[PDB]
């Protein structure tokens, strides 16, 4: 089997991408944030504290003939931005882009943090990291991808994120029309439960390539690119007036600047992030100071190849017994 679903930016800054997902019988369609950096599928629901729901579409298991309470199971998760949610668990039929999984754990939120409440466009998350990160207790649950994996033609999914434009998540096949050149595959470590890999280095603009190993994770659920302070300082040093601002919480630059590209290495291959991708616009409406798309990972503990990097590539998440990550230009 295979699935193919369009993913769409939630706003004009590509802060996140939402993908329609069908849950239950008859289908209830929710727009979920596909997140290769976590492993829970959770949704706003009829159980979510009313004051914490503001415009989201909710899952109502009582209206689904295939929903069953997973008795005694609870879940609680916190994300890298400090957001969080928790609740209980149903099993139900879940379909993405024509690909159907029965008995999927659908985690129903009883509580969500304000950042989720304030974002009316995201109805929940669909985790695509390894199931060892799933937070359901006392019986840990499998991701949509892990459940689907047996039925898939190939144990892969691909992320093809758009720049200010819709993109595609495919399951079970690699669309050879969706990229140019060849795909370069690189080893993945699952030891921390992430799609963790090692970049072979970087270049700033037309500068020479610096060969250096950078361990990081491929994370569709993170907006920006977070790299070691040495790397990020070398990048912003090439932008007149750029600086790190503690008040703003990262690198800012004059909106009048032209940003250089940023290249990262995948084995012997090179993925080039255009300068425009790194511009996240005025820090507040009307400001002449703009927020940078490349930021330091120093306060995080881990380097993160977020949307800023991933949208510059066609990315293959290979969930074979020996998992790998593939990157191609597009
Ligand atoms: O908000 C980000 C999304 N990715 C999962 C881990 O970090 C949290």
């Amino acid at each position: 089997s295979t699935g193919s679903a369009t993913t769409t930016p939630i706003d004009s800054l590509d802060d996140a991408y939402i993908t329609p997902v069908q849950i239950g019988t008859p289908a209830q369609t929710l727009n979920l944030d596909f997140d290769t950096g976590s492993s829970d599928l959770w949704v706003f629901s009829s159980e979510t504290t009313a004051s914490e729901v503001d415009g989201q579409t909710i899952y109502t298991p009582s209206k689904s003939t295939t929903a069953k309470l997973l008795s005694g199971a609870t879940w609680s998760i916190s994300y890298g931005d400090g957001s969080s949610s928790s609740g209980d668990v149903y099993t139900d039929t879940v379909s993405v882009g024509g690909l159907t999984v029965t008995g999927q754990a659908v985690e129903s939120a009883k509580k969500v943090s304000s950042s989720f409440t304030e974002d009316s466009t995201i109805d929940g998350l669909l985790g695509l990291a390894f199931s060892t990160l799933n937070t359901v207790s006392p019986t840990q649950q499998k991701t949509f991808f892990d459940n689907a994996k047996a039925s898939l033609d190939s144990p892969v999914f691909t992320a093809d994120l758009g720049y200010h434009a819709p993109g595609t998540y495919n399951f079970g096949f690699i669309d050879t029309t969706a990229y140019t050149g060849s795909i370069t595959y690189t080893a993945v470590s699952t030891k921390q439960g992430f799609w963790e890999w090692t970049s072979t280095g970087y270049a700033v603009g037309s500068g020479t390539f610096k060969s250096t190993s950078i361990d990081g994770i491929a994370d569709t659920g993170t907006t920006l690119l977070y790299l070691p302070a040495t790397v990020v300082s070398a990048y912003w040093a090439q932008v007149s007036g750029a600086k790190s601002s503690s008040s703003v919480g990262g690198y800012v630059f004059p909106c009048s600047a032209t940003l250089p590209s940023f290249t990262f290495g995948v084995g012997s291959a090179r993925i080039v992030i255009p300068g425009d991708y790194i511009d996240f616009g005025p820090i507040s409406t009307g400001s002449s100071s703009c927020f940078g798309g490349i930021q330091s990972s120093a306060g995080i503990g881990i380097n993160i190849f977020g949307d800023v990097a991933l949208k510059a590539a066609f990315v293959v998440f290979n969930g074979a017994t020996t998992p790998t990550l593939g990157f191609a230009s597009k």
